[PDB]
């Protein structure tokens, strides 16, 4: 209300949680915040992979939300928004229920597109999904129902896919998980699909030696390789891929047979926010000026997933570049900021800064991870990582991100750097 | 004097030049702060293999120190220290004349022993040196002679030796240098050196894939290569090797003729510091606390290559952990926060924070670095980069420091990381 801003966070996932906390700090007790998300539960993410396998449970990674955001005087909503009106600022929940704001922060992360491709919805097929700890427990149901009566595997990335680190994970644990039961050499086939134009391009065109390396990493556990594909549908369980050339020509149509399948979907912006006239462009990502804010709506800001980046090349099969922890965090410090101080009258003039990514990934024993900014080459770091470290770094920072989203942040967050001092 | 006291800072290098800055720039017009040092220029250590290889020249990397610190109020002293007295608190310099102190910051950096090697010193014989400008011009001679009349080459690390990545340096771009001028077809044989337990231990229990990568780069370069050695003599013109096994027992010695030769010494502490009673352990290191201060006396000071830090491994033929430059002004930052609390009755607190090492490496278009921390592994961070882009770095970092050294510092230096903001 007017001298009394009510701020709404839609999204509690990795940009949305930390901007709660961090927006309640900012306004304080003058200031209403509410917190609204589909889930009533906190997931971690990068560990979803691990919970397909069944190195972890649910229980490992996620927790309800409510008591932690309370305690610091955020309001909590546990449904889904179904409309969102941007003239009379009103939310429309799956219940019915309207909500009312004065700042609105989208948050809502990635739509999975399994419409893109015909027969890919796991709940349509054997290709299934380790995006959400819900895909990824009927992904590991899915790898049970393999292990009793073995067939071919497929495992990859869709056209327009953007994030293929885990891709590469999944595969690369499923193949290590199989050794450990002594049941790798009942599987006829091993195959790796992906839209990118070579092995490890990850939607960043390389970093470090990732693409001589995550080559060597598949071969090593007899995992056949094919780049520049796209999907066309899968159907009587069977995986229709389409490879192109360097000039988009087909070069070769394959059809694949399914035991047990996971292909990373292509994201799209989820359809309430899509659904926003003049919010998003056709991907249904919000438009946002380097200060988080919209575009179109002075007061509605976006962070994570749910923004729109450039693309700064393109590849024969669509891809995209994936938008990673870090710089979702310098979002959302972003947007906090410029919003408190419109509500102070200044202009906020912070911005997320450079672009980059970072990506872990555990193997068990031993992970990788690279570190690439900014997007374009030459760049200031480009890096990728191996070993028992990054492992045991994967093991602790998410130790420390699941607690700190229990206690709260403040925060100027990323001061887990201060391992320096 | 009282109620001013007198700040002296001995040695103008990566370390010293930064800390008469600093120390001026913390303690202001009130207090005295002197600059001695051994030359009269500033040189950009990292650039001195180029230079041995003559890809760059003294100019390049050189500069006249005085004016640039005495427009900032330092009083600059480019004279050698002979005798530091530390109870009457006067130095003795190389004329004779004498300065006294109210505090002493030792920023000297490393005595090149070559009298651990008979022979070794570069005036004496073929094994040249590259850690100065002095050397590396005597190095680039040496070169030119070997171009007139080819001969065998050797290049490495001696026993004791703590800077490994100059020998692997120098000895990949003498190789590349050669090509270009159609002349390594005329090398009788290119043997590599190190008292390294393996190819790329580097001192720090190698780093990322050093130990692979630094064996293929020596490989391509048809430059055979040796471990657990320590070179007994050089005499006639010959290299006398003596190589180990893990337990340290002869498993051959080895008689290598030398026409151009670069072998990395072993480091001490300089005499004038190493003379100074219970000062220094028998290297010659000064002993400090964490917070740079000196065991003995309250009132000396010490960063860089000059300080004592304990050993965390044993090598079959010993070796050191290099002492680098983040490390290296962290130390001094620490010093000169302390010393200034000293002078304003508080107790600095302030320490050089976790041990790391990162090094810069430039073959021409293409660079390798490092980062390891801590010592210890398992480690939190480490990494080894390759690539154009480290190339870009290198150059990029040295024009920066150089600038700064001639514009001087305030300063909590390494804010060149805000190449994220
Ligand atoms: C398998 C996988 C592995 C990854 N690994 C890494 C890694 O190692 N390192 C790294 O930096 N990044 C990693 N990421 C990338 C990234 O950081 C995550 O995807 C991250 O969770 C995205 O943050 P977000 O806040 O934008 O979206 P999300 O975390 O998905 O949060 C979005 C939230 O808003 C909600 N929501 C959606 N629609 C509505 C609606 N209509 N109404 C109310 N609520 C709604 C959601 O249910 C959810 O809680 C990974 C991503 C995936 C899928
Ligand atoms: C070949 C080589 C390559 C290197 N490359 C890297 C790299 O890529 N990255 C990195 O972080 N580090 C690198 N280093 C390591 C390190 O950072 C440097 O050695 C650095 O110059 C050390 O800083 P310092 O202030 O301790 O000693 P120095 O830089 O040697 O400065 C010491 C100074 O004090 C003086 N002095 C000595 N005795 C006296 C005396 N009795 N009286 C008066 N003055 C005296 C000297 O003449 C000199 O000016 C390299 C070192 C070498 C030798
Ligand atoms: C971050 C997301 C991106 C992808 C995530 C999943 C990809 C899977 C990675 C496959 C790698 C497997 O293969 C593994 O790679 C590295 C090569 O650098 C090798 O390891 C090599 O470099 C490392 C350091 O980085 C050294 O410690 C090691 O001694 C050396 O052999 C291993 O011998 C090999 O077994
Ligand atoms: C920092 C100080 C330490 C040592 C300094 C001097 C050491 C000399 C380095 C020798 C390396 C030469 O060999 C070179 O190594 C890397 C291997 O990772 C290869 O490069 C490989 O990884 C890089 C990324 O890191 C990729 O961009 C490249 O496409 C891939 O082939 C090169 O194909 C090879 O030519
Ligand atoms: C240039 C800055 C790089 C910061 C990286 C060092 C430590 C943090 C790891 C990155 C990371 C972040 C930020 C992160 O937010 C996140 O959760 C989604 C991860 O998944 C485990 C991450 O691996
Ligand atoms: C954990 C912190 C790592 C910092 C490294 C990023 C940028 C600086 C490069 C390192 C470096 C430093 C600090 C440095 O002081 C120095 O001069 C002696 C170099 O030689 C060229 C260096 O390469
Ligand atoms: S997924
Ligand atoms: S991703
Ligand atoms: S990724
Ligand atoms: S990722
Ligand atoms: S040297
Ligand atoms: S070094
Ligand atoms: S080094
Ligand atoms: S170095």
């Amino acid at each position: 209300m007017r001298g009394s801003a009510h701020v709404v966070i839609l999204g509690a996932g990795t940009g949305g949680m930390p901007a709660a906390y961090e927006m309640k700090e900012a306004l304080g007790s003058g200031h209403e915040v509410t917190l609204i998300s589909a889930n009533d539960y906190f997931q971690f993410v990068p560990s979803n992979p691990w919970v397909g396998v069944g190195w972890k449970e649910r229980d490992d990674i996620a927790f309800p939300i409510r008591h932690y955001v309370e305690r610091k005087g955020i309001h909590f909503i546990a449904q889904s928004a179904e409309q969102i009106d941007a003239e009379a600022q009103n939310i429309t929940l799956a219940d019915g229920n309207t909500v009312h704001y004065d700042y609105l922060m989208i948050a809502t992360g990635p739509k999975l597109a399994f419409e893109n491709v015909p027969g890919s919805d796991p709940h349509e097929g054997p290709v299934q999904s380790i995006s959400t700890v819900d895909h990824a427990e009927r992904a590991f149901a899915e790898y049970q129902a393999l292990l009793r009566e073995p067939g071919p595997i497929v495992i990859g990335a869709m056209a327009g896919a953007s994030c293929f680190g885990p891709a590469y994970e999944y595969a690369m644990i499923v193949a290590s998980d199989l050794k450990k039961r002594g049941m790798r050499d009942k599987i006829p086939s091993f195959t790796f699909i992906t839209s990118e134009p070579y092995i490890g391009h990850l939607g960043i065109q390389g970093v470090g030696d990732s693409k001589g390396i995550l080559t060597k990493g598949l071969k090593e556990e007899g995992i056949e390789a094919y780049t520049n594909c796209k999907v066309t549908k899968v159907e009587d369980n069977k995986m229709y891929v389409t490879q192109v050339d360097e000039k988009g020509e087909t070069i070769k149509e394959m059809v694949l047979p399914v035991k047990f399948g996971m292909m990373i979907p292509a994201f799209k912006g989820v359809p309430a926010v899509a659904g926003v006239e003049g919010l998003c462009n056709p991907g249904g990502f919000v438009l946002v000026d380097e200060h988080q804010r919209s575009k179109k709506y002075a007061n509605i800001f976006a962070a994570g997933i749910a923004i729109a980046i450039p693309p700064v090349e393109t590849t024969p099969v669509p891809t995209g570049a994936p938008k990673t922890g870090y710089m979702i965090e310098s979002m959302v410090s972003a947007a906090v900021h410029n919003i408190k101080a419109d509500l102070e009258g200044r202009k906020g003039e912070q911005t997320m800064g450079t672009w980059n990514a970072v990506c872990f990934a555990d193997m068990g024993d031993r992970g990788a991870a690279f570190i690439a900014l900014p997007q374009l080459k030459p760049r200031k770091v480009d890096v990728f990582a191996y070993g028992r470290w990054v492992h045991l770094a994967k093991v602790a920072f998410e130790k420390y991100f699941i607690r700190k989203m229990k206690m709260g942040v403040s925060e100027p967050f990323y001061e887990k750097v201060l391992f320096k001092m």
